[PDB]
């Protein structure tokens, strides 16, 4: 399959060309991974340790350049790790293909209300670093199906295992110059 | 246990030889459980002598909840022998669903081991152009061989073989 092999030729890439591959993988993951599981948006959350809160780092709003996504680099959709999809995740590290988000009791809807989109699937999961869930991973909305599928679910289990070893492998050549 | 896996694989040591070492034992470990092989194997070559070596070694075997690999030097040969030889003097993947149906197959080392080879994905590490490894995932469990799926799969994850021995090759 074409798109496989131009993104693991994007990763070697990647690596040749940066010093610090971390952001420019996650966000090829993130986009390699909304085409794959064809997911009409995406995020990237970080988890404020600190104040117990997850806010928005990267913010897919459907816009695109030149065939591939770009998204919005905003911080302001903030609230507490005690909520949501992204909630759970944050503070148990799963990774999840929530089916039905307005029937599951643990979403948060106050994004939908703030945004006026409507949620309907979400696959979510944990950057970890050092043994914490440092941030959170979703793509949102399966285009023109129910929900993402077991196939979409596997492929995102195995994109977290991909990001925990990418971030583990940055803090290890980090050490060495 | 997925996520008792992934805040696992990312627990660092200070050690920098266990710290290369485990990463290479979790590679192992997932890409094993991802295509379902009962063995794996990392290899290394040894350009001088034209030779590859075996670097890590499943044996199918345990000593608390996952699998633990033999680290061991001890499977050698030429370059010019094997699928692994072959990957490691092309750079191409290599599919095999029926090694003994196949020419290229070194039957040596299963005379060695005492184990029966089926089936072999075999995957080259490269860094700088340079075939410096390969990877191997062997036999598959429910199945009759490893399908294209797993071949794609396995392939994500070279990367990371590749990052792990540079690291330890910068750390001579
Ligand atoms: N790119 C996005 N556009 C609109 N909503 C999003 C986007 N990414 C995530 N969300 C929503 O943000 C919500 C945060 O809480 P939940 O994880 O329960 O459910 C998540 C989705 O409803
Ligand atoms: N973990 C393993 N246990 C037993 N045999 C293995 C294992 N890994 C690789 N091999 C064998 O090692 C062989 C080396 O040459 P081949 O690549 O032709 O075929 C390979 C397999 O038969």
């Amino acid at each position: 399959q074409t798109e496989l092999n131009d993104f693991l030729l994007d990763v070697s890439k990647t690596y040749f060309d940066n010093i610090v591959a971390i952001d420019s993988l996650l966000e090829h993951i993130m986009i390699y991974a909304k085409n794959l599981v064809n997911a009409d948006r995406c995020a990237l959350f970080q988890v404020d340790h600190k104040n117990k809160e997850l806010y928005s780092d990267l913010f897919d709003i459907g816009e695109e350049k030149e065939g591939k996504p770009v998204f919005k680099k905003t911080k302001e959709i903030r609230f507490s790790i005690e909520k949501g999809i992204a909630g759970q995740v944050a503070r148990t590290g799963e990774v999840l293909n929530i089916p039905d988000a307005y029937a599951d009791p643990r979403f948060n809807r106050e994004v939908d209300l703030y945004t006026g989109y409507t949620t309907r699937n979400i696959l979510c999961m944990p950057i970890v670093s050092r043994g914490s869930v440092i941030g959170v991973v979703q793509m949102v909305n399966k285009i023109s199906g129910s929900a993402f599928s077991k196939t979409d679910e596997n492929n995102f289990k195995m994109f977290a295992v991909f990001c925990a070893l990418a971030l583990h492998c940055a803090n290890m050549y980090h050490r060495i110059r």
